[PDB]
């Protein structure tokens, strides 16, 4: 068992805790603030991923593998962005960087001869592009239309592929 | 729209996630270090149900009535009960100060005579009892049974009322 | 983005669109003149998966991580091979090709590490060896049996595994 | 079997394999550059109907008639339209050449007395209207719209006659 | 095609059906000798899957791309464990095992920069862990009760995930 | 309990196992060398059947009369017959021996008045004919026919009695 | 019609008849003093099986041979074992014997050259064996666990093979 593995992973569970509890409250002020329901609907949708299934398989990997959990958590939400435009295209730069952190510990599974680890975020690295894909999506429908109700209306067509899942 | 009450609610939302991480850790240790997969399932839906639908009806209520959302969120796992009996004991002792604390609410909300937050504060006063009776179910399978897998047994059952929900 | 391994990729989307050009030819051939209507039916089957999903997850890949597409295609059915044996026998080569091709991407993308790449290209490595397997199997009934009918035969029943596809 | 028939027939053969790996391009570019999946959709959807039946059938005919297939394909996208209108625009004027193209085939045959590449021309004279029509349809929500997802959503409709087909 | 991978490969044939034979020795002696169906049932199963499918996927994988298979078996069951738990710690000892034969093939793998064999033993890399996993649920048993039947009907709910399979 | 009955029973069971090791590899053969699926798959049938209830009912009849199960498995298959006919007959003559072996079983159950010894064989003496039949109408395929295709065309048919089971 | 044949079946009836009615009364015991109302009703399908099918496969057999039916019946319970391992360990013994006395009948058929009766006690040579063993796996219980209730209940599973029957 790979501490610096253990160490990079209970990194990515903070990560998309925190990221999750972020999203939670991006999705809240979408709807309440910017008056646009359906994309709070996708930005909650975002958040229930991360805080479900992105950090439960990294338990359910240290379950298996011996592997310690850690739990610290820390994260406050101190500005939002002005609009709805820069709100999708903050939620867009922070999943680059999920892209980037799971890059390393792909990277690092290899330097490691860890292959069960390198297997196991072979799942992080498909997913790190397709949430980016989801939003980005998303991000384009504010370049494409002036008007919220059309691209509130373009949102939830996308809410009601072999490689990417 | 009350400050009192928003504050109080917002404390209240913080409690739920931070609580519901927690439990997600304490649902790991369960299964991983104390060899209860059943435990944990149980506790893993403690978890879920405080970072899904306590913490959504908060945030919809303030969408509702003009109170402001506030994500703060300080939580560190940093010791761990010593066996299952203590874990679950340490979630009843947690399951307790909640119905404390709804209580709380509820009082004020009446003292400021917002009805709209005491009706919606009557679902988290039931579920708040709700939520210790299943505790309590469990904490007692462990005072009737030396067997872990005799109540192993017994809580799969319990996974797999008109007035309490 | 790499741009090694955009050109490695935009290389495999050529070669892609050429063969699958050349095997429609090498169908028409494989009914018209070698009287073998079957084993054209399966050339035709490797031409469309050429001409579809192998070009198409490369585009879709590129609309995805920002790489450029480039479409420049130049191929001519010049000579056609003397019998029915020689025709599937050219195909196998060309699919011994692609082997060798998509070993060079997948080297590159660790190189690189690109491990979006290296994942997306998995799939490359996987169909690398099932479409060899296809049309090995076809390439030995002509070992088996002198007569064109009874290979027709056997074809036919091809055309109406977890780890190769 | 008339020799100028079998040259017109190669030509538009390659005419029709061409263009299709040039609408793969200009599909690609529409979702991805202009931003506008359901005209990509729309436009892969004619790359296909290309490089599938309009090929496919020259080649069946050939088969029965005893016509040579000629596999000699050229075709490099160096420029891209600047916006969506004019990609559109030019897969129109692209599609208003074939319906030339078409007639001067069966302008030939009949000159050559060549009643089954008059018949087998038949459909293609037809579908030389009916793709244009499906083309000038789209064509039009760009002289009808300023607002790309109002157009978007429309040419989903789209995707989603006894005399033209 | 590369030797030290074939020879690893048929190395790993040769581990797998052995094992399963030793195995199929434990299962008898699980039920006839420590009374205890379930358990037998349950590493018949280990048994056949390695006698099954482990080999199976070795000797398809040679006729695809070239590899010699050779069968050298050499196995004699000569002490059996004492009881029960040691016989299925015994089993657990011998899937960790398994683990790091399999690492050891995909390290060579890549740097024999045999992609097709790095894709292809990617199935054991996970397996190798899922393997371990159902073996550990079953070791705990052991230490969570003193009674054999309640281990026996813990076992049999086992017999009657998106990333370990 | 007889111990010449035990021993003669161990013999046979080792007899299975070994066989059906030697099949599997058979069967490898008779597709990848001799380039006949079909054969394969009919030689894997029969060593899976070697392998399966061949020695599971041995081991089952142990359990219940108190006789002792050895497993001491020696084989390696270190010459294959030069074509697909001799590979099949080679089977055919190692089935042949088990009836002898049967036979022997059978009349030392007799000789020692282990009349359930003699039921338990009866079942191994009526698959020692039938397993031997189906062989044999493999092996007829080959006198029949000089091409393989048409041979492997009838062995799938026999893998698509009131007395010999 | 062999008198000695005769004369051993007739002896084998009454066995099955006077131990049925001992296995009534085991019954009523396992239930009313050792609390075990599960295995009672094991002990009565024991003795409903030796007071049916066990006599009347005799009786039938005589209508058709021409044998003698003798019913002398001498049976009464005196002393009860002390507990219940004791009781269900006495059923054993006594059905230990059933085998030996099947067995002699099977030696006697073939030296009269008796071959349907050697025939017709091929079902009590196989029963013989197979009613041990359910039994045996009860007397198993009593030696995997100190509870009764624990027992019961793994007893309750089994109320609620090829060769055996
Ligand atoms: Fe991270
Ligand atoms: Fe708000
Ligand atoms: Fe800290
Ligand atoms: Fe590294
Ligand atoms: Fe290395
Ligand atoms: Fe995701
Ligand atoms: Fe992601
Ligand atoms: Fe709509
Ligand atoms: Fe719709
Ligand atoms: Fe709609
Ligand atoms: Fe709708
Ligand atoms: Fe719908
Ligand atoms: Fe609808
Ligand atoms: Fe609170
Ligand atoms: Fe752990
Ligand atoms: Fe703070
Ligand atoms: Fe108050
Ligand atoms: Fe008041
Ligand atoms: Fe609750
Ligand atoms: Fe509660
Ligand atoms: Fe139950
Ligand atoms: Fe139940
Ligand atoms: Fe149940
Ligand atoms: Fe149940
Ligand atoms: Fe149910
Ligand atoms: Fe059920
Ligand atoms: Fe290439
Ligand atoms: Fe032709
Ligand atoms: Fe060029
Ligand atoms: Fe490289
Ligand atoms: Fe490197
Ligand atoms: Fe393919
Ligand atoms: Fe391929
Ligand atoms: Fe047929
Ligand atoms: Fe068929
Ligand atoms: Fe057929
Ligand atoms: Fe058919
Ligand atoms: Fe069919
Ligand atoms: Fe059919
Ligand atoms: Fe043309
Ligand atoms: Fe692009
Ligand atoms: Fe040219
Ligand atoms: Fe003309
Ligand atoms: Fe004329
Ligand atoms: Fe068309
Ligand atoms: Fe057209
Ligand atoms: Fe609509
Ligand atoms: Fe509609
Ligand atoms: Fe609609
Ligand atoms: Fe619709
Ligand atoms: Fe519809
Ligand atoms: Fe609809
Ligand atoms: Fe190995
Ligand atoms: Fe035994
Ligand atoms: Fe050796
Ligand atoms: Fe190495
Ligand atoms: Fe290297
Ligand atoms: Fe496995
Ligand atoms: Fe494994
Ligand atoms: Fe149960
Ligand atoms: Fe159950
Ligand atoms: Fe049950
Ligand atoms: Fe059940
Ligand atoms: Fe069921
Ligand atoms: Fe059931
Ligand atoms: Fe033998
Ligand atoms: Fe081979
Ligand atoms: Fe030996
Ligand atoms: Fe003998
Ligand atoms: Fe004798
Ligand atoms: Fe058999
Ligand atoms: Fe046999
Ligand atoms: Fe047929
Ligand atoms: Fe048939
Ligand atoms: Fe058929
Ligand atoms: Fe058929
Ligand atoms: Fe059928
Ligand atoms: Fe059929
Ligand atoms: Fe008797
Ligand atoms: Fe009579
Ligand atoms: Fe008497
Ligand atoms: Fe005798
Ligand atoms: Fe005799
Ligand atoms: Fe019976
Ligand atoms: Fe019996
Ligand atoms: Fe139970
Ligand atoms: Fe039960
Ligand atoms: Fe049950
Ligand atoms: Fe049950
Ligand atoms: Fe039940
Ligand atoms: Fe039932
Ligand atoms: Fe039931």
């Amino acid at each position: 068992k790979s501490n610096k593995i253990n160490d990079a992973l209970n990194q990515h569970y903070k990560l998309n805790v925190e990221l999750g509890l972020v999203y939670a409250h991006y999705a809240h002020v979408a709807d309440d603030e910017f008056d646009m329901p359906y994309l709070g609907k996708f930005i909650q949708h975002l958040s229930e991923d991360k805080l479900g299934v992105h950090k439960e398989y990294i338990s359910d990997y240290f379950k298996r593998n011996g592997m310690k959990l850690k739990t610290d958590v820390s994260v406050a939400v101190k500005s939002i962005p002005s609009d709805a435009k820069a709100l999708i295209q903050e939620v867009y730069a922070r999943e680059n960087e999920v892209r980037d952190h799971v890059k390393a510990i792909a990277k690092l599974a290899l330097a490691e001869d860890d292959y069960e680890s390198f297997y196991f975020i072979q799942w992080y690295v498909r997913d790190g592009l397709k949430d980016l894909t989801e939003v980005d999506d998303v991000v384009k429908l504010f370049n494409s239309s002036n008007d919220k109700l059309i691209i509130e209306e373009t949102i939830k067509e996308m809410v009601e592929h072999e490689i990417w899942g």
